[PDB]
């Protein structure tokens, strides 16, 4: 049986597991894959920083890293790239998800291109 | 936000996390707590072997351990005990749950007293 992770949420959605090394994605929606130009096999198990590219702001990247450590709700606009190298401004919304014990379980991310 | 783990299942249900040390319970249903006589704080974070007691069969315990390592569906009758020390035969049904990647994510257990 496969865990229905979407039962924890028409949008680009990602779930990551901070208990695993490098905080890898464990679920991505089809909308995410279509927008970024990747297949499921290319994404699952990797950190979502593969969306970052040559002109991505390094301070924006560090802001996200600290926001994760803070375990709080945050949103940020960051330059991301598709597999074909085309760039888009990504409005990234991230929030922590806890287990009934109160321990950090997943991060949930909802993305959408800013236009 | 707390993950709705029950959205991955009137019965005694338990979820454990084999990625954490000692494969601790991360969710238990109210029915489980009522039958065993424990509070939520006494259970979450512990391995479910606290239900085992003086006359529990050690081969049955080892059978469960191997069944977990096998990552397959199994059922077994094992003598368990409530907090007050009263004993009951527990029909334990266990199955593995995987993430979209195919990695083992949780174990799910459904219990009921045999009578
Ligand atoms: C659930 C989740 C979704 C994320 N989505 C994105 C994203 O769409 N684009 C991006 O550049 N970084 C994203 N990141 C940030 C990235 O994985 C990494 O944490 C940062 O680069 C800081 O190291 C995400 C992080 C998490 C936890
Ligand atoms: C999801 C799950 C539920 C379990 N429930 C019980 C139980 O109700 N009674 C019991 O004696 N052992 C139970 N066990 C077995 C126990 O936690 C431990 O794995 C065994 O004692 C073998 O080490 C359970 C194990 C898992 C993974």
């Amino acid at each position: 049986d496969i865990a229905d992770l979407r039962a924890l949420l028409e949008m680009s959605v990602v779930f990551s597991d901070p208990s695993q090394p490098d905080n890898p994605m464990i679920y991505v929606s089809d909308a995410f894959l279509v927008q970024t130009g990747y297949t499921l096999e290319e994404v699952l198990g990797r950190n979502c920083r593969f969306l970052q590219g040559p002109d991505t702001n390094p301070h924006a990247v560090e802001a996200i890293r600290q926001g994760l450590k803070a375990e709080t709700r945050f949103t940020i606009d960051i330059l991301n790239y598709r597999k074909d190298g085309s760039a888009f401004v990504n409005r990234l919304r991230i929030r922590p998800i806890y287990d009934p014990e109160g321990n950090l379980m997943f991060f949930a991310g909802a993305q959408n291109p800013v236009l």
